């Protein structure tokens, strides 16, 4: 796998961000994680949704360098969103959310699961620490 540079356009939700990638605006879905929603297809504004969304936003808005890392499977979902690991100054946003108990590890689909174990370890620690989602 390898990291490419992107530029923030707009943060949309805890799990979705708009980036400029290779010259074009693109919506990215964060791989392997489910955050609570502020714009949920059915519910609405779920609990910890606003805090997951401010965390993604702050972490990416305050970065010097954003990079996108695709996995080895398909790179877009059926809504045309890019599927990627996102890095703010070298720190994976997907893992930061899970480590903080602001996201769960999602239902996984091979072969888009390279960082699955790593994230699952972070979720286990957030759980043991009773953070946010887990309190």
């Amino acid at each position: 796998l390898h990291k490419e540079p992107a530029t923030l356009i707009k943060a949309i939700d805890g799990d979705t961000v708009k980036l400029m990638y290779k010259g074009q605006p693109m919506t990215f879905r964060l791989l392997l994680v489910d955050t609570p929603e502020t714009k949920h297809p059915k519910k609405g504004v779920e609990k910890y949704g606003p805090e997951a969304s401010a965390f993604t936003k702050k972490m990416i808005e305050n970065a010097k360098k954003i990079e996108v890392e695709f996995d080895k499977g398909q790179r877009t979902d059926k809504y045309g969103r890019g599927l990627a690991y996102i890095y703010a100054d070298g720190k994976m946003v997907n893992e930061a959310l899970v480590r903080q108990g602001l996201a769960k590890v999602a239902y996984v689909y091979k072969p888009n699961n390279t960082h699955e174990q790593h994230l699952r370890k972070s979720e286990a620690q957030a759980k043991k620490e009773k953070l946010n989602i887990w309190s």
